[PDB]
């Protein structure tokens, strides 16, 4: 765009986010939350091969029903994966071990029946592997919990929709086909998924709510706006947010049933929905682990409840590439092919024999992998020749704390343009696909499972008179072509 | 009356729905940075205002609308005691009037293409609920015949009580208000359809486009964006914005025809619609004048055009307070004694009967009165009438109107927040009705009823400050 056209753009931009809540609150926001700023987007759709983009809608279903089992088979105590993981928890005593420890807690008996209903609200997330000119989707990770943008998604695509719609982006007329703009019900399909727990919480016995657990000081609180509101507008159920202080100040739970109670309102909640508890510095003392332990005991539906939340392990996603490890939970010749499709190599750095191939392959080949921890969210990743000085730098019995995974190698988008704080960004961007799923599933049975939305993060990284390695990330929309 | 906890949550509450769905305004010096903005200044709790008053300010407006029309077009006439008394205004007032006025003549003019006739009349009717000796009654404070604001933020501050209430966030236990005396607006929506009205006879006449004309760093643009959105949305109708630098810089008239276009895109304008203009600061140099004559002369319709702007002048509002003025516009006997009703005494200052009669008041009983200034914060309230004229000369005094004082109630049950703060201070809440009227010489085509607004303010001396306060947007419970 010419230098007035991109101001224009930008300034339409803003008036069109802030006018929409397409918004985020600035760092140190506690001083004053009555202000906040149009959150990082890009400012026009980068392009998505539509054959990419269905096969990540299709398979989402399946990656859903394959969290859910490999969860429920972590369920029963006496079982391999239950001692695997356990094993893997106890290796990261400071996050994965406590979270592991709440869990056993909650096997103890009760005096009222447990509530085995759990609800996975998920996101698998992409990379467009182009190799020797085969395009395919590889899956960078699968998120079990907490995961963001569903409501800001549904915003930045409408943001795009209307510029082009609009002849924002050029006054003569549209310049994308409309059939081709891509635009997500996450927020939507979302809430449609908690108020589905809320159906299953209900069924089991009255107007229960859905108990959102925030992060205390939550800068992306417009976002989970959207699924609060859509709760109470489209489903007529009601919610609250509550970090863990409130929990333990203002909750409590009925000796002979189990059910979860705010105090002085007497509201019941039905689910208890994280946006938090994910990392270590969430859980800022014991009181919040045990926050976490009490509602996990409570008879409120969980999303998700602790074992799923673990089922999304970066060792889980290593032990699934194995084939014969898939076919004990997807026995579906052609689901598991789908699956597999999607998975670049990934080695885990023990002694087995997998183990010790991948550790051969980390010092003799480190341009082709990404070394991740274990423990995830910390921004650790070790990206290829980087990885032998990483690994020398600690002892081979400590290796097993990560994973050693093929490098994705996507095309970058040279042509869009990042917008944050007013400011623009003209860098080369990498652009990874979030396909949404819910999955509302118990010990044994799967009783709900849907494709929920899509979302696109994109990211520049560059060296400028911004700084060495500027960049972060951003909201981007989806053109398919 | 919310606990400290209780209502420190409530804040919170209204400040993240507020962001969520636009109901914001830029903060001053946004121009450093308008990525960002702020909730606008609202209550927490809806207004109480009697159902009856309220039904009668909404049925009574198209009755103003027509009323302001009829006067638009009487003022067109060069032997009308309007037009005869808007010259008189164009003197006393020169620098704004009187500016207005001349292009207004410039428009006269002969142009080789037919000119536009049909102009967009998007008022605003403002009520104090006055309440004398028991008599309950809505008085008009005055009538806004050009830029009326608020048409959009209305609708939000409406659905966020509306929201607080369905959703147990004023009381966890359950609404504290009925829902069916929650009064909801659709202004944003009304005003949208009434441009696309203004458009759809621009195009009998024949993708244009309405152009909105606006303040340089305008602050209550996400305000304007909801009639921008609805447009294109529910009209599918695109819109630009424009200053009047851009007016100058970027817009042109086919000569052949009059009709106004973008020059490098070629858009066609439709319907001019202002959102500036209407105070002298407006026009910051002789350009900006040309700018407004140039989109004047043009075959494009003006929402509103120079006449109706003209029409919703004080001097007007006086002079309508007598009968047999306003039977010269509105022959209806009951539309006529229902107009009345909504009236309060209103004098001249200058020498004639009614005149010598204010001025005589204005000294001997000025507590029972405001002096308002008639270019359009300098309203003179009661005691202080007499010192103020005293100190100008008494040839001069005709530049202000003597309005009797209209005395509501004021609601001591409220909570005002502005930047995080909250202020628990009485209030008192102006009643404002929508309301547009497509019309051209002759004939008036489209006269609705086109919504609500509730704009309340305080004003005390605390440790804030003397005589601080300042307004917020509020809504209605009817009761
Ligand atoms: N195999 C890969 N090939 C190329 N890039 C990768 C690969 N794996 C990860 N990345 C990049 O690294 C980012 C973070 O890796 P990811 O596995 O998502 O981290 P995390 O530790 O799980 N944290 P979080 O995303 O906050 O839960 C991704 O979004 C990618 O940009
Ligand atoms: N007759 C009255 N009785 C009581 N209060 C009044 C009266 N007239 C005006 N006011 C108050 O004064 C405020 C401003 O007066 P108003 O006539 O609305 O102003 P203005 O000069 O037309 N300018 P603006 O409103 O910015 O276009 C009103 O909103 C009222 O609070
Ligand atoms: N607490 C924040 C952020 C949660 C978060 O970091 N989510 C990551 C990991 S699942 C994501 O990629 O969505 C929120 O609720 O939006
Ligand atoms: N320029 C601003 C403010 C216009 C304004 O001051 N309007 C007054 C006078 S009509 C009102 O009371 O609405 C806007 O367009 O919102
Ligand atoms: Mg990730
Ligand atoms: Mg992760
Ligand atoms: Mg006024
Ligand atoms: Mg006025």
């Amino acid at each position: 765009p010419s230098k007035d056209q991109l101001n224009e753009l930008i300034q339409e931009v803003n008036q069109w986010a802030i006018t929409n809540g397409l918004s985020m609150y600035p760092p140190k926001f506690e001083e004053n939350p009555s202000n906040a700023s149009v959150s990082p987007v890009t400012i026009y759709p980068t392009p998505i091969p539509r054959k990419c983009f269905d096969e990540a809608v299709q398979i989402q279903p399946v990656f859903n029903e394959l969290y859910a089992r490999i969860t429920q088979d972590m369920a029963q105590p006496d079982s391999y994966l239950h001692k695997t993981t356990e094993a893997l928890a106890l290796s990261d005593s400071e996050f994965t071990g406590k979270l592991w420890s709440l869990y056993l807690a909650t096997l103890k008996s009760a005096q009222y029946k447990k509530q085995n209903f759990r609800l996975g609200i998920f996101r698998s997330d992409y990379l467009i592997d182009k190799k020797k000119g085969t395009e395919q989707i590889k899956q960078v990770e699968f998120n079990t919990v907490s995961v963001s943008f569903a409501g800001l998604s549904e915003k930045v695509d409408r943001l795009h929709s209307y510029l082009n719609r609009a002849n924002k982006y050029d006054p003569k007329g549209p310049i994308y086909n409309d059939q081709n703009m891509v635009i997500s019900d996450s927020g939507y399909l979302l809430s449609k998924a908690l108020a589905k727990a809320v159906e299953s919480y209900k069924s089991q016995q009255s107007d229960p709510i859905v108990a959102f657990i925030v992060q205390r000081n939550e800068r992306n609180v417009f976002d989970q706006k959207v699924l609060e509101l859509n709760l109470l507008e489209k489903f007529g159920t009601k919610s609250v947010r509550l970090t863990f202080d409130d929990v333990n100040d203002k909750l409590f739970i009925d000796d002979k049933t189990g059910k979860l109670f705010i105090r002085d309102t007497e509201q019941e909640i039905a689910v208890v929905y994280y946006r938090t508890g994910y990392t270590t510095t969430d859980y800022t003392s014991e009181k919040d682990w045990e926050a976490r332990l009490f509602l996990e005991k409570s008879f409120a539906i969980k999303a998700p409840d602790l074992l799923t939340q673990l089922s999304g392990s970066k060792k889980i996603q290593q032990l699934l590439t194995d084939e014969g490890v898939l076919g004990k939970y997807i026995s579906d010749a052609e689901k598991k092919s789908s699956l597999l499709k999607t998975f670049v190599k990934i080695y885990p750095l023990d002694d087995t024999k997998l183990g010790r191939e991948g550790k051969r392959l980390a010092l003799s080949e480190p341009s082709k992998y990404v070394l991740k921890p274990q423990r995830e969210g910390g921004g650790n990743n070790v990206y290829k020749e980087n990885i032998p000085n990483f690994l020398k730098g600690i002892e081979e019995r400590h290796w097993d704390a990560y994973i050693l995974m093929e490098l994705i190698e996507p095309e970058l988008n040279e042509n869009n343009i990042i917008l944050r704080d007013n400011k623009s960004y003209n860098e080369p961007i990498i652009s990874e696909l979030g396909i949404y799923g819910c999955v509302l599933f118990n010990d044994e049975q799967v009783l709900s499972n849907e494709f929920s939305g899509s979302l696109l993060r994109s990211k520049f990284n560059t060296s400028n008179e911004g700084g060495v390695a500027a960049g972060f990330g951003c909201l981007d929309s989806i053109i398919l072509y």
